[PDB]
């Protein structure tokens, strides 16, 4: 047992622990140079070979949180990162964690040609590939780092296979601008994981976990809900502390266990179960819902009816809500997490009052009648805002929510609403074509993170309390936080694209209702649709930037003139 680096390097292989600890070191040290982590990587990698032959070889016994913040430690002075050495462990890597750069200083990512890109690859494959671990885990510093192995793979295969294409191209920018988006999501998709054990607590990201694993192995008992979720939570814990070597083991024994396991788990593991070991980690998250239980008795009996409600549930109360939650969860895959841990909470409260009581029955027996306004609040807005989309269309339905979101949070910065906006379109594509039972759980996969990412850029940049309010007073109930904000006060003061031309119109729209939010949805399309006969004038005169000069700052004072 001895050495740590030993025992990870025997687990996850040479390849894995180099990049791994190049992700990590990258996630730690973010503006530090690429050359100088690629030095440290192979300095850790030769000593962690040294433990493998002999475990009782000097300063392989020390922890990995003192092993790799030394090595980082080696220049780093770095600048409030830099004070995170003296600091002398556990407080030293603690220092690291709370100084992750969420916000990045970093210089913007400029994609360059496929023949110049295709000739950094293929003649130094290494460095290339190690390139785009270095830049992915520096911008994205929670990105999951056993989910990064598996893009490297899927980034190395759209090298290895469109280079030496006839179209190169048309092979690899549709594959490599789909894996620069897929990433994205699954960087903001984990810095919601680790914001819930964070700003939430084990017990928060636990019970997310419970409704989910519920939902998705109803088939499954409730004592293998509970191990998968101990086993989830451990994972996410380490993967969102730092300690990437640890959980990208953890994440791979279970991966294995629900493969032996498949019988007591779901029948929908069969082939994720035969993919190799980073597909079959991705398999198993992106895995469908399996089918829950024929027959099945009613909640109630057990919940409301029995006697011993009260007394299972202050004998063992989380272990009761938990039931509940496992129990409710698996008849509920058509309910979003978020909405079944409303129910929980709700139950939980009725039960913390009832339990008290002289009669708790005769208390608690419409419990079930305070969860009906809780599903049908969501049920109605998805099925709403969806006919909503079938009506206006992509564009005009981001540019309602952008106007009406802009009049209740001016605080939060033009470019967090414009993205914000922009991800409830795709709740308009992506959900609404799902039919009533899959759209609810597909909805709060965009809202969950893009309310998070907008909740997380806050920090760094803090403007409203109202705002700082939903993004702490509760986990689930942060959508109706921000639905419910009525808003403020009086407190308030040519071509090259085409999908992108779309947000230069959306990003006005939003500055011109943060300055007149008293503009009528009237007055702002009549400003909007003399802003496309402004372009559509300028665009097809024989003096193009003479007309944009003088016939655009001649609207400026009619839209203003317009007040
Ligand atoms: O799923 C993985 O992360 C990779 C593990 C390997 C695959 C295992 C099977 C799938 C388990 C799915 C459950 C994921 N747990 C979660 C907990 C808490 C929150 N939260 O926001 O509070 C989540 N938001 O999205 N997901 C969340
Ligand atoms: O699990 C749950 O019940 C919770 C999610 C249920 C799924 C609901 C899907 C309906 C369509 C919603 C589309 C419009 N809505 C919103 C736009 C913008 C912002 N913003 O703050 O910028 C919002 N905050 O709240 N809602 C917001």
């Amino acid at each position: 047992h001895k050495s740590e680096v030993a025992h990870r390097f025997k687990d996850l292989g040479e390849e894995n622990f180099k990049a791994l600890v190049l992700i990590a070191f990258a996630q730690y040290l973010q503006q530090c140079p690429f050359e100088d982590h690629v030095k440290l990587v192979n300095e850790v990698t030769e000593f962690a070979k040294t433990c493998v032959a002999d475990e009782s070889a000097e300063n392989c016994d020390k922890s990995l949180h003192t092993l790799f913040g030394d090595k980082l430690c080696t220049v780093a002075t770095y600048g409030e990162m830099a004070d995170c050495c003296a600091k002398q462990e556990p407080e030293r890597n603690e220092c690291f964690l709370q100084h992750k750069d969420d916000n990045p200083n970093l210089p913007r990512l400029v994609r360059p040609e496929v023949d110049v890109m295709c000739t950094a690859f293929h003649d130094n494959e290494e460095t290339f590939l190690k390139k785009y671990l270095y830049e992915i885990a520096r911008r994205h510093p929670y990105f999951y780092a056993p989910e990064l192995l598996f893009f490297a793979k899927r980034y190395k295969a759209a090298f290895t296979e469109c280079c030496q294409a006839a179209d190169k191209a048309a092979c690899l920018l549709p594959k490599l601008d789909e894996l620069r988006d897929e990433g994205k999501a699954s960087s903001a998709k984990q810095r919601l994981k680790c914001a819930s054990l964070q700003k939430f607590g084990e017990r928060a990201f636990k019970a997310w976990a419970v409704a989910r694993l519920s939902q998705r192995f109803p088939k499954a008992e409730f004592a293998e809900v509970s191990k998968l979720v101990t086993d989830l939570t451990k994972v996410h814990t380490e993967c969102c502390h730092g300690d990437l070597l640890e959980c990208a083991d953890d994440r791979a024994d279970l991966a294995k266990y629900i493969c032996e396991n498949q019988d007591s788990i779901s029948s929908k593991l069969k082939e994720c179960c035969e993919k190799p070991l980073l597909e079959k980690s991705h398999c198993i998250a992106e895995v469908e819902n399996d089918e829950m239980p024929a027959d099945l008795p009613s909640l109630a009996a057990d919940f409301v009816e029995s006697k011993d409600v009260c007394k299972n549930y202050a004998e063992a109360k989380d272990v009761f809500l938990g039931m509940f939650l496992y129990e409710y969860a698996r008849r509920h895959p058509d309910y979003s997490v978020v909405l079944l841990l409303r129910l929980a909470k709700t139950y939980e409260t009725t039960l913390e009052k009832c339990c008290a009581a002289a009669d708790p029955h005769e208390c608690y027996a419409k419990v079930f009648d305070e969860f009906k306004p809780l599903v049908e609040e969501p049920q109605n807005l998805i099925k709403q805002n969806c006919e909503l989309f079938e009506q206006l269309g992509e564009y005009k339905f981001q540019n309602a929510l952008l106007v009406r979101y802009t009049k209740k949070v001016p605080q939060v910065s033009t470019p967090t609403l414009v993205e914000v906006s922009r991800n409830l379109g795709k709740v308009g594509s992506k959900c609404c074509k799902h039919p009533e039972a899959k759209r609810m759980p597909c909805a709060e996969d965009y809202l969950s993170v893009v309310l998070n990412q907008l909740c997380v850029l806050h920090e760094k940049t803090p403007v409203s309390d109202r705002v700082t309010k939903c993004c702490t007073e509760s986990l689930v109930n942060r959508r109706p936080c921000f639905s419910a904000l009525e808003v403020d006060e009086t407190y308030v003061p040519c071509t090259l694209s085409e999908k992108e031309r779309q947000i230069k119109k959306q990003t006005a729209l939003v500055e011109l209702v943060k300055h007149k939010p008293k503009a009528t949805k009237e007055q702002l399309k009549a400003v909007m649709d003399d802003f496309a006969a402004f372009v559509e004038k300028c665009c097809k005169a024989d003096d193009k930037e003479t007309c944009f000069a003088e016939e655009g700052k001649k609207l400026v004072a009619a839209s203003q003139a317009a007040l």
